[PDB]
């Protein structure tokens, strides 16, 4: 029975509520919450004010200090009748943290109470309009015992604080931007601060404050770092300024997503902000870096101009993500970025689009929002606006940016807003593009190509077509921006242009089927298509094995150079999956090791690529290349290939990781490349003969000098069973147990291990001292990693997988639903699977549809994985 809810219902709301003064009496079992809100009738005069509530006891309701009769509760809800045009509303109602085990609205992370309100978290505060086209100004007073709680953070600036009798105190703050209630924060606790200064290019200076758990403080300085260069970046990239004077950051243990851009006062999962060479590898180090950035980001990509409703998550979040991608890209390497977003984008988000929750970046239909927080939303959303960016050019792009905040700035816009604004700004018609908002499904362009000798034209054929969806049985062509790029046989880019006249490198494929031709083309060109994954596409060309090699060898861009050994490997992983089913063993020819072996010994091509094509696929990117998946075949075939390469290529492996050898250990770009680069010829050297391979792993995690290495070394004794592993294993475990942020990497490794016991050392685990089922953080780093990330172990043939799982989620669906439907999402992949599979996967299933009490967050995936 929880009810869907659609795009198309959209309407204005009845009632604004233009302020709002809140006072918390703070306690974990019991929170007294005052509410007074000035609101304005809007809709017909006869419209009763229609409040959002869940598990809140009511104390009182007054209109004007008149304590009201006209009013019910109702599921979900407290509406109420026979109101003037203009009033103020006072809700007086009590909630209890120490209950809240969801970890939405007030709740407990360890001594602290912290928020989190996104999407709907506000309305288990307070009755309140939680929708985000409701913007009112926020004062929050908050009261409470004085050594519990030193620290009472909320919005904005402190305007006023007092000391009361009985060891309590309070601090009142004011934000004077209006906000949608979902960006509302409060932190309280005892914390160890981090204070620095950022001042803006036009000469304001923000104070800047990181609050952390005490002793934390030595993991402090990255995140604040980060931030520093976070602001400096919007700047010069994209002349946007901090708009208040305070920018404080919390550090929490307790947090179902990574971060969030609360105004003034965001609230970060610890695992994105505390950082020390010890402990944190180069990948936390960066991904601290990207996340910091992320949600300042949203400060005027979300906080600025906000969502009009909850469909419109993508205007905040594609937007924020390109903008995060092109963060990290200016400051770190952008071919390693950008590789790394198209594996995600390859490797899980087209999985998502050819599954059962397949949706647009802009949703029509949602059951419960927080399960729509999509790799869709979010990563092929950037990808949309990345597309945009494609089209017009970084200049028209900026002024579209600008039109955009020109026109909605204090506003909650859509989508189409954005949209527009781009188009106004650059005159480029984005009228067909509008499209990739409303279909889902990921296209499959096909290529062909002719040269003809005797009119020097080189003719592309390119055809599209996106596959029916179990949401969209209509599919139609897109605005696909398919960038290409032509090389003579020395390697040299050769002019594109016809009649005479230069020819964008970008083509505009618009239909399911145009030529593209290209004139004074005098020798057959070796063509690279869809450069820089210029759109979020399936691409079908029957490459030939030297035409890969040959741009392995001379692309241009990077990007290119991984992508064609991308190309080069596929068709060999396809073809030994067919093997691995047979019973035969792997087969690859010469000259395809021979490419690798290229890639090594080339001193001119940059270490932070070369590491990147000696990355191989994961099990994941090796999965959308199949129709059905094998999930063993795939995880033996992945580790064969690497055993094949480390024999043919031991001796100029061992060259490189010598040579790549560093003895300082700095965060820098150019040394985390050429680690990096060391640490994918380990993953293959771990392969080698016993002996040395033992040796060489053993003596690389005893004698690192940094998180990096020692996990590099650690991994590899996993993957390769190597006879160190259960000593290195244990000695980890005895160095760091007490520390959950490390714990979680080893948690990793063993859910991700190539061991035959491997789920029951999993279970066995679940008593473990570093584990528990309270903390999402240790929930997805053992449980989460085996269903996603050991899908050879996840589908054993006895289905011991998908029960555990079922196990796993019976507790969970309880306790917090919402880890409970991330880890839910390898079940609903079932029809991607053998008929056995299928089946044993569709009993888990209808089980867990059978649980007492089933969240609306479970409910929703299972109705559609078992349609
Ligand atoms: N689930 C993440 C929530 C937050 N709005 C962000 O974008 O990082
Ligand atoms: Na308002
Ligand atoms: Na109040
Ligand atoms: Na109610
Ligand atoms: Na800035
Ligand atoms: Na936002
Ligand atoms: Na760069
Ligand atoms: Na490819
Ligand atoms: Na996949
Ligand atoms: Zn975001």
């Amino acid at each position: 029975q929880p009810q869907a809810k659609y795009r198309h219902d959209y309407r204005a709301p009845d009632y604004q509520i233009t302020d709002i003064d809140l006072t918390f009496d703070l306690d974990a079992q019991k929170t007294v919450v005052t509410a007074v809100s000035q609101a304005v009738r809007h809709g017909a005069s006869d419209a009763p004010l229609r409040l959002n509530g869940e598990d809140l006891k009511l104390v009182s309701v007054h209109i004007n200090d008149e304590p009201w009769t006209a009013w019910k509760e109702e599921e979900g809800a407290l509406v109420i009748s026979n109101l003037p045009e203009r009033f103020t509303l006072k809700i007086i109602n009590e909630i209890s943290p120490a209950a809240n085990t969801a970890l939405e609205g007030l709740y407990q992370s360890g001594d602290a109470l912290c928020t989190q309100c996104e999407a709907e978290g506000f309305r288990h505060i307070t009755y309140y309009l939680d929708r985000p086209d409701v913007l009112a100004r926020f004062t929050t007073k908050i009261i409470a015992d004085k050594i519990k709680y030193p620290f009472l953070l909320s919005n904005g600036n402190r305007v006023a604080q007092g000391e009361l009798e009985n060891g309590r105190h309070w601090v009142q703050w004011q934000d004077p931007f209006p906000k949608p209630c979902y960006l509302f924060a409060l932190v309280a606790g005892d914390f160890d601060v981090l204070r620095d200064t950022f001042t803006t290019r036009s000469g304001r200076e923000v104070a800047l404050e990181l609050y952390v758990d005490r002793g934390n403080l030595d993991r402090a300085p990255w995140a604040m770092t980060s931030l520093k260069n976070s602001m400096k970046w919007d700047e010069e990239r994209f002349g946007l300024e901090y708009d208040l004077d305070i920018y404080m950051i919390v550090a929490v243990d307790f947090f179902n997503a990574g971060a969030m851009e609360n105004k003034g006062l965001n609230i970060f999962n610890s695992k994105y902000v505390l950082a020390r060479t010890d402990t944190a590898t180069d990948k936390d180090y960066l991904d601290i870096e990207r996340v910091i950035g992320h949600e300042y980001f949203h400060n005027w990509t979300g906080n600025r101009v906000t969502c009009r409703d909850w469909f419109q998550l993508s205007l905040k979040e594609g937007l924020t993500v390109f903008r995060d991608q092109e963060f990290s890209s200016d400051l770190g390497s952008r071919a390693v970025n950008r590789i790394n977003n198209v594996r995600t984008m390859r490797g899980l988000q087209f999985a998502e689009d050819a599954s059962p929750m397949a949706h647009p970046i802009r949703p029509d239909m949602v059951i419960e929002m927080n399960n729509f927080y999509t790799l869709t939303v979010y990563e092929k959303g950037a990808e949309v606006i990345r597309m945009i960016h494609t089209l017009l050019g970084e200049e028209n792009f900026q002024k579209g940016m600008q039109l955009y905040f020109e026109r909605h700035d204090g506003s909650a816009a859509t989508c189409d807003d954005f949209v527009q604004a781009m188009e106004d700004a650059s005159n480029v018609d984005l009228s067909h593009f509008r499209r990739w908002y409303s279909q889902s499904g990921t296209p499959i362009v096909t290529v062909k190509d002719d040269y003809n000798p005797e009119t020097e034209q080189y003719t592309l054929t390119i055809s599209q077509r996106t596959p029916a969806t179990p949401d969209q049985a209509e599919k139609q062509p897109l605005h696909i921006p398919f960038a290409i790029e032509l090389y003579d046989n020395e390697g040299k880019v050769i002019p594109l242009q016809k009649g005479g006249h230069p020819v964008n490198s970008v083509l505009n494929v618009t239909q399911a089927e145009q030529t593209f031709v290209f004139d004074n083309v005098y020798f057959q060109p070796v063509p690279a298509l869809l450069c820089e994954f210029s759109a979020p596409v399936k691409l079908e060309y029957k490459w030939s094995d030297q035409q890969l090699t040959f741009l392995m060898r001379h692309a241009r861009n990077d990007f290119s150079r991984w992508d064609a050994a991308q190309s080069l490997l596929a068709t060999y992983i396809k073809l030994n999956v067919a093997r691995h089913q047979q019973g035969q063993p792997l087969s690859l020819p010469v000259h395809v090791a021979d490419a690798f072996r290229a890639v090594l010994l080339d001193e001119k091509i940059d270490p932070a690529l070369a590491a990147e094509i000696l990355t191989l696929p994961s099990v994941n990117e090796m999965a959308e290349l199949f129709d059905i998946i094998d999930p063993i075949a795939i995880a033996e075939v992945r580790e064969a290939l690497t055993r094949t390469l480390a024999t043919e290529l031991a001796d100029e492996l061992l060259a490189i990781y010598n040579a790549n050898y560093q003895s300082e250990y700095r965060v820098e770009h150019e040394d985390i490349a050429k680690r990096t680069l060391r640490n994918a010829c380990l993953r293959f050297l771990a392969f080698g003969e016993t002996h040395l391979a033992d040796v060489l792993v053993s003596k690389q995690f005893h004698e690192a000098n940094n998180m990096t290495d020692a996990l590099a070394a650690l991994s590899a004794a996993v993957a390769a069973q190597l006879p160190c592993r259960d000593a290195l294993m244990q000695e980890y475990d005895d160095k760091w147990h007490q520390n959950g942020l490390v714990m979680d990497k080893w948690f990793i490794l063993q859910a991700t291990s190539p061991a035959a016991n491997v789920l029951e050392t999993v279970r066995g685990l679940l008593q473990h001292r570093s584990f528990t089922m309270s903390n999402p953080n240790r929930i997805r780093s053992l449980i989460g990693a085996f269903a996603g990330s050991n899908p050879a172990a996840f589908h054993a043939e006895d289905g011991s997988g998908y029960l555990f799982l079922v196990e796993m989620l019976t507790d969970l669906n309880s306790r917090n639903p919402q880890v409970a439907s991330r880890l839910i999402e390898p079940l609903i992949r079932l029809k991607r699977y053998d008929a056995k599979r299928q089946e044993k996967m569709r009993a888990a299933l209808e089980q867990l549809k059978g649980l007492e009490n089933l969240s609306g967050d479970l409910y929703e995936k299972i109705t559609k994985a078992l349609a």
